[PDB]
């Protein structure tokens, strides 16, 4: 029998009137097992959790915020979050996650913010984000992603910010952002993109910040023309970031490129 709250002898600090349990930074190796099912905010960030028992949050029906960032999770049991139907924010950043269970987010219908940066993600399940209707903030930065599953975003029609920076993206899918009509910030800097497919940004009206730096854009062949025409047409409208896309070789900004220097339908570095 171990008391949860410091006031009762435990190590985690607890705010009764606010229904919050703060077990953050107590060198923990296991989820305390006597967390009131009444809890709205659970903080387990900055501890040493290498695994995580399923059904660990399956009584916590009222959970609104769950911070699992900065532990040692290498995996997530298939149904850890199937009961958190009122969760609004989930952070599982800074861990060693190497994959995400196919329907791990199927029950999070009220989710608004989801961070998964700095993990070991190599691929995403085809429909992992399909239930995140109300989702407005998505960051997947700092992982080992090389490509994205076609349609992975289609259901996210309220997304405001999307961060795919700091991965190893070789190419963005066909119509990956077509349904993100309400997107205002798109971060894609630091990947291995040579260009984006034609029309890749046509739905992003209402877009305010675009981060494209640190990518090997080859303005040495058409295929970059769509992105140049678009960016240039967006520079005027006061986009922001339009200048961050820079040529791999040319030195000059993709923005400036015309069909003159990129008039040759040929294939990026082989």
């Amino acid at each position: 029998n171990e008391a949860l709250c410091k006031k009762d002898g435990g190590v985690c600090s607890c705010n009764n009137n606010k229904n919050s349990v703060d077990c953050s930074s107590k060198k923990l190796t296991a989820i305390p097992s006597n967390i009131p099912a009444d809890t709205k905010k659970l903080d387990l960030q900055s501890n040493k959790l290498s695994s995580l028992p399923s059904k660990a949050f399956h009584r916590l029906t009222k959970l609104r915020l769950l911070y699992l960032n900065d532990n040692k999770l290498q995996t997530l049991p298939a149904g850890i979050f199937k009961e958190l139907k009122n969760l609004e924010t989930l952070w599982v950043t800074d861990n060693k996650l190497q994959a995400l269970p196919i329907g791990v987010f199927d029950q999070l219908v009220n989710l608004a913010e989801l961070r998964l940066d700095r993990n070991q993600l190599k691929s995403l399940p085809p429909r992992v984000f399909d239930s995140l209707t109300k989702l407005t903030y998505l960051s997947l930065g700092y992982n080992e992603l090389q490509s994205l599953p076609k349609g992975v975003f289609d259901k996210l029609t309220s997304l405001k910010e999307l961060r795919l920076y700091n991965n190893q993206l070789k190419r963005v899918p066909e119509g990956a952002f077509d349904k993100l009509t309400e997107l205002k910030t798109l971060k894609l800097d630091n990947n291995q993109l040579k260009r984006v497919p034609e029309g890749a940004f046509d739905s992003l009206e209402k877009l305010k910040m675009l981060q494209l730096q640190e990518n090997p854009w080859d303005c040495t062949c058409n295929g970059i023309i769509y992105m140049a025409k678009w960016l240039k047409k967006k520079a005027d409208e006061g986009l922001g970031g339009v200048d961050t896309a820079g040529c791999e070789k040319g030195g000059k900004a993709v923005l400036e490129i015309t069909e003159k220097d990129a008039a040759s339908d040929c294939v990026s570095p082989n």
